[PDB]
């Protein structure tokens, strides 16, 4: 799914709306948690009847997401043969302690990182992909920005450390295998795909996040509440794919309304 | 009670639906401490009269609640015969520094705990049955999660430790006989059954707290609050059940409803 | 002047209705001080006339209260034959720092009391009558609970001392002669009658107090906001007489409505 | 004025009630602060026109307040020729660190005082009268009391001093000249009539203050709130008077109303 | 403008009052910083208009506020012409570490004190007059008698001081030049006029504040919102003149109105 | 691009306004920020339709403003060729770390700055316009008049230091060249121009702000809330160009209402 955009969809239409606009993906969600948040409601997986008919309407992969330690809501997510599983913080956590074993699971998984050791102990899990945790539901980009920021200082910073010993010591607060560590500072990048997620609200907030080194990109419901959601979604796939080009940039975003 | 739901019933017809659902017994109480609670209202024992009618409606046990320390509410709830006395922190406690001497009654108890010391200083006083304390009437499975986690992990913690003055030392810090926390050490868990409750919404919930080791689930007034009560009553049955078997799961899960 | 049940009466008819369901004293009392002190409201000595006019209506013996410390509220009830004057917290107390001389009346009191110095010294200043100190107005029966179990464990570590010089720095530090507190440690009990009084609400409640060692157990005016007001004064009186009998216990409380 | 009763009064026809009731002096006031106190407005002299009518109305002396350390407004009530000013902290104070001072003024004054040395700077700036400085407003005595206790006890413990040199140093820290304080230990007593002031609600409350030793009693406008003002004012002077005979105080306390 | 009053007028009309009611002086200023300083609003300087529309509209001197720092709005009232020029603290405040350069312009300031330091620092820059601060708005005269009590105390304090080096440093402490401070111990008082103001609300309050030693008082909008401002105008005018006469002061404060 | 007065417009009218009275730039704005804030909205770049459509209907300069940090904001604002970008902390913040490269840029940029360290890390970062921070929204210019006041007062006490060390250790805390630092030194003021933005209501304001040592005056949409947008504009521009002129500042200030 690299170079490419995910968006969140709550029915059918939502999806083919997304398929037809670029998505390389679609995340199947019943709410966005929101409404939710600022309401007190628990959020859980949607139910699978929602999803499937998701599923049944676009040709392009089908993500799902899971509370955090939620691994029986995993099993039933997976059973459903969904393409990739969203264990998320968006939803209300189920386990404070344990995130989900997913090295146990055939589907892929996508977790959270707001920094090197949170991303390692994801993918040292099973992760098979890291987003950003941004700062969902607001709209402001700086969160997703911060922490892709982070990552990357962090590995730098780690790359300047001498001592294979402090090496290790590193790795033992980070809670993780020192051959883990030590594969990213070798390769200078986490050993899987990271998208940003979580406040990119504009098309020049997707070319700002694929600029800072994402490998893609994760939309909200933020689109379809919008004026014009098919050209807002086809705007933000465009400013994705072409993310180093300001005329292109500046010609997707004239004139998009509210 | 072992492998078992057992449900809160406010009338008759509920607990009849509870058992044509497959629910191994019913909590007779004449309102959840939810509604209550938020007003500040002192919560008891339910009247014997409103227990004695749930208690004719169904021909699976039935249990009732105390506030914890009333052994009075206890000995009128014995000469009712009821089937289990759930010494309960959902009601308003009525003596705050004993619980009561439950080995002196001889229908059996049910206590909350949400650690080791405390399910161990529960078990020396009687209880016949520990069940996690969670969070009751919020939804949110990650309380019960919680303790049910915090005991398996004093029990591991507690089984590395290498010097019997130092088990003594625990057990004091407990405030319970050695030889009962002895016990518990070599057989890796607690001499009684263990349930988890508050918290438990789904399906999934129901089945997630089984795959953790709980012998079975309390489910409150929120099966009756759903669209299809006898439908979701059912399911979570059905789960608890087949906790370990995710096509199952999948199939009680789709198509839930509010 | 032994055991028994004391009833809160703000008219005749209430007291008519306390003396027919077997109470063995009314406490006559213009107001319920809950709905006053919520309004901010000075509480003190009743009317008089109001007292008289209750008096008049039964033959059983009349309480009536005044503030802590006013002993001149106390000369006027005396002079009005009341059979006993209880110098009562729940009115707003006129002398924080004295309470009333009480060994100077020939009526006798009653005081309040949380724990064993409280006692003594209200024992010492010559009260007749103690009663432990309860929550009045929650219908909350736990801080009477705690009041008679605090008293009942000072006196049995009092009891564990060795050293007479020892009772005699705790006799100093309660502020009572030696040879009282010396009393109460060889008899293990205050050497005058002991009743609970706060949140005594059910018939439950009651003889949960009795069981505990109480000699009788004082009731509010929620007995008169009760759906029917005898059947609730003599369960009450029932539970009280009859309070180590469960399955009498489980009578008087089933079908006692609001 | 000495075992007297000093009224509040608002208007002529208070102050001849006042009269007629057996009051010994009259307070000429516009508001009672309270009303003000509640809202947030400025407490200040009252208009002279109103005083000299209310002075036009009795034959008995007539007081009026002005505000602490407004030394110009006891000027404007001096030439008015009132019979006492009370520098009064019910009025907003005007000079937060400076009474009066008093002894330039032939008008006699009197001031509150909730300790022995607080009355000690009050007399030595010249106060002629000395009162509790209460709770006014509340109708609660405890105050008073409290105040009254203090001063009482302050003067037996000065009493105990064995050292001229220990008095000397209290004197110092009351800011008062040890021949101040030494007279007042030698005689017992302030060297002035102390009346309560502040809470007394009602005849047992007058009673009360006289029985702690006080020479007298201010009321509030509290008395004229009340259903019948005539009875009530008139059962406050009787209890004032007779303070010690417990079959007055109770004729004068029956069937008062509201 | 020694002896005098000086009144806030928000029109001609007002000022045209003032200056039959004897005022020495108005203030110009469009709305009292009292009513949208509740609202959160910036206040400045009034318009030049609504200042030269009162100007024309008298023949008594006329000064107008501007904002702490401002010294732009000081040139530019200046060039209107006005009388004399308020720094005002009730604006809000334009520069809050640097007053205006005072002794740079040709027109007269005051400026507002409430310590010694304070009023030296305003001299320095050059102010003409100084003036308490008290309370603007609340009627409560407590604050005017604060600062000029403080000041005063201040030099008599500092006079005490023996050494010349001390003096210095305290000179130092203020952050003004020693002979400033030496010249005002020499003449016991400040070197030019002080005025009170803020709480200024009675005849009464007037004549306190010239008998402690004020050389005369602003009075603000409350004049004007009294049911007889031509009255009260004159009442405060002719007591501030004759600050030190009873009889004076009775008869002017003898009914006043609202 | 020097001098004068900047003026935010919401509208191509509102820019020709701007023009006609004066303004020596615009700011093209799609909203005023004060109004979305208060929301809790993300503040972003403008819709390139409207700043474009603004471009057009004037042929002074015209500013856009993007978001700290946004860098891909500003290179589509740069493909847009207005003449001047503002990188502005008035906007939500894409990034709290990392201010954009502006030295990458063929447009100006414009930055904030509330002390010395602050405009010189913006310049090192390649802006070529420095202004001063304000209080935008508030119409209160103090905070503009303490952040010129903090910049001028660093440069003297700078200047004060004799070691070159020391000016080395001030330019690393600032994190800027030294060679940077110390060109302000010599030259006593900031190698780029520095204009005052944040709270400039009214003539005097801006002329205060001239008199300060600023090199012009960016000013909000308040100009266009008031009763008369032109009268108020080019009153501004006109006390921008006399700063120095109390005469003309007075008569430009008169009769400007609301």
């Amino acid at each position: 799914l690299k170079g490419g955009v995910i968006m969140d969809v709550v029915t059918p239409e939502q999806a083919k709306i997304a398929e037809k606009s670029g998505a390389c993906a679609v995340m199947a969600l019943e709410s966005i948690p929101a409404d939710m948040r600022k309401s007190g409601k628990v959020c859980r997986m949607s139910d699978p009847k929602m999803i499937k008919d998701i599923m049944n309407s676009v040709s392009i992969p089908v993500m799902a997401k899971v509370r955090i330690g939620h691994f029986v809501e995993a099993q039933i997510i997976e059973a459903l043969e969904v393409d990739y599983i969203d264990e998320s913080e968006v939803l209300t956590p189920a386990d404070w302690t344990h995130h989900i074993e997913k090295d146990k699971f055939k589907v892929p998984f996508v977790c959270g990182a707001k920094d090197l050791g949170e991303a390692l102990r994801r993918i040292n899990e099973g992760a098979a992909m890291i987003r950003t945790k941004g700062e969902a539901g607001t709209g402001d980009v700086s969160e997703a920005v911060k922490h892709i920021r982070r990552i990357t200082e962090e590995i730098k910073a780690c790359q300047q450390l001498k001592s294979e010993d402090d090496i290790a010591k590193v790795a033992e607060e980070m809670r993780v295998p020192v051959s883990l560590l030590k594969d990213v500072l070798e390769k200078g990048k986490l050993p899987v795909v990271n998208f940003a997620a979580g406040g990119v609200a504009t098309p020049a907030d997707a070319a700002l996040l694929m600029q800072l080194g994402c490998d893609g990109v994760f939309v909200g419901s933020g689109i379809f509440k919008s004026s014009n959601p098919v050209r807002l979604a086809t705007a933000v796939v465009e400013a994705t794919t072409h993310f180093d080009n300001p005329s292109k940039l500046l010609e997707v975003s004239s004139d998009l309304g509210e």
